[PDB]
DNA sequence: TAACTTTGAGGCAGACC
DNA sequence: GGTCTGCCTCAAGACGG
C-alpha cells in the first residue's frame, strides 16, 4: 500500500540510517530494572515502538528508505583483527536475557519488515553508516543518521548529512570547528570511549596502562594544522607518534575502511530481500502485538 | 558455532606554558 | 590566563486505521 499525500521531496530518495545497536540497547537500558529476567515481549515491544518513534520523525522530516544497522561481531570485528585492543573495554541488569532476546527480534524484523537490515558478521554498525552515507551523500540523496555516536560527526563532511540524537532529543551539532577537524581529534588525540588512545603514548595505552599514566598533552594547534594539511603529519609528529597515527586512522577515520568492504557492504545493500508491505500485520499477530495493529501505516 | 554489556555534557581537579 | 587530560556524576520512549 502507498496510495498517498507526500509533499514534493526529491528524486534522489531522502534516506536514514539508524544506528540500530543504539535506540535497542540504550533504551533497554533506560526503560528495563535490575535483575529482573528480560523477556522476548519486553525486548520486541521495545524495538518496535523504538522504531515507529523514530521512523516516524524520520518519515516526516523527508527520509523515506530507513535502514537499520547493526554491529556483527560473531567472527571478530575487522577493526579488532587489526588492534586487538580495539573497544575491548577493560551487572544486575539482565544483559544475557537482553541480547538472546534482540537476537530473536532482529530475524523478524529481517523476516516481517519493511527496512534493510544491515547486519553482516565482521563488520560494526559504523562501517555500514559509514559507507552508506558516503555513497549517497555524493549521489544525491539527503541522509540522516540518527544516533548520539559523536564519532559520526566526521561524516558531516559530506552534503546534506544530518544527525538526530535518539536519547537526547536534540540534532547532533559538529564539535567545535569542522568535520574534518573533528575526525582529526578522535585521529590524534583518540577515542576513550573506543579505546583508541592519542598518538603520543603505546597502541593499547587503555587496556594496558599502569596507574599513574598520564597522556602527554596534544596541542589543537597540531590537530588544526594536519587536518588542514595532513601532509604535516609527517613533519609535526615524530615517527612513531607517526605510525601510532597511520594505525588511528584505520581506527577512526572511516575514509579508510577498506574499499573490498565498503563494496561488501553497497552490495548486500543494492541486492537486499526486501519483504512485502503486508506480512507486517501477520507478524504483530504472530507474536503478541495486537495493540499495534491498529496504527500501522505509521511504518 | 561464536557476540554484541549505550551516549555526551557538565563539573572539578591537577599539570603545564 | 589559558589549555590539556582524566574522573566523576548525570539523564535519555510522540499507539486514527
Amino acid at each position: 500500500m502507498d496510495l498517498e499525500m507526500m509533499l514534493d521531496e526529491d528524486y534522489k530518495e531522502g534516506i536514514c540510517l539508524i544506528d540500530f545497536s543504539q535506540i535497542a540497547l540504550s533504551t533497554a537500558l533506560v526503560n528495563f530494572p535490575d535483575k529482573e529476567k528480560i523477556n522476548l515481549s519486553m525486548v520486541r515491544h521495545l524495538i518496535l515502538n523504538s522504531i515507529k518513534f523514530n521512523v516516524k520523525k524520520a518519515k516526516t522530516l523527508g527520509y523515506t528508505k530507513i535502514v537499520l544497522c547493526i554491529d556483527n561481531a560473531k567472527s571478530g570485528y575487522w577493526r579488532r583483527d587489526f588492534a586487538y585492543y580495539y573497544k575491548k573495554n577493560r551487572s544486575t541488569w539482565d544483559w544475557e536475557g537482553y541480547f538472546e532476546s534482540s537476537h530473536k527480534v532482529i530475524d523478524e524484523l529481517k523476516a516481517y519488515m519493511p527496512y534493510i537490515v544491515m547486519d553482516i558478521d565482521k563488520y560494526e554498525a559504523n562501517d555500514h553508516i559509514a559507507v552508506l552515507v558516503k555513497k549517497f551523500s555524493l549521489e544525491g540523496h539527503k541522509i540522516l543518521i540518527i544516533s548520539s555516536d559523536g564519532d559520526f560527526t566526521q561524516l558531516h563532511k559530506y552534503p546534506n548529512v544530518k544527525q538526530w540524537s535518539p536519547m537526547h532529543k536534540k540534532w547532533v551539532k559538529i564539535k567545535s570547528g569542522s568535520a574534518e577537524i573533528d575526525c582529526m581529534t578522535k585521529i590524534l588525540k583518540g577515542d576513550k570511549k573506543d579505546n583508541v588512545a592519542s598518538v603520543k603514548v603505546r597502541s593499547d595505552f587503555w587496556f594496558t596502562r599502569v596507574e599513574g599514566e598520564r597522556t602527554p598533552s596534544m596541542k589543537t594547534s597540531i590537530v588544526e594544522a594536519i587536518a588542514n594539511d595532513r601532509e604535516q603529519a609527517k613533519v609535526l609528529l615524530t615517527e612513531s607518534e607517526y605510525n601510532r597515527y597511520k594505525e588511528n586512522l584505520v581506527l577512526i577515520d572511516f575514509d579508510y575502511i577498506p574499499d573490498n568492504i565498503a563494496s561488501n557492504i553497497v552490495n548486500y545493500y543494492n541486492s537486499y530481500k526486501l519483504p512485502p508491505r503486508g506480512k507486517i500485520y501477520s507478524y504483530f499477530v504472530k507474536a503478541g502485538l495486537s495493540k499495534l495493529t491498529n496504527s500501522i501505516n505509521e511504518f
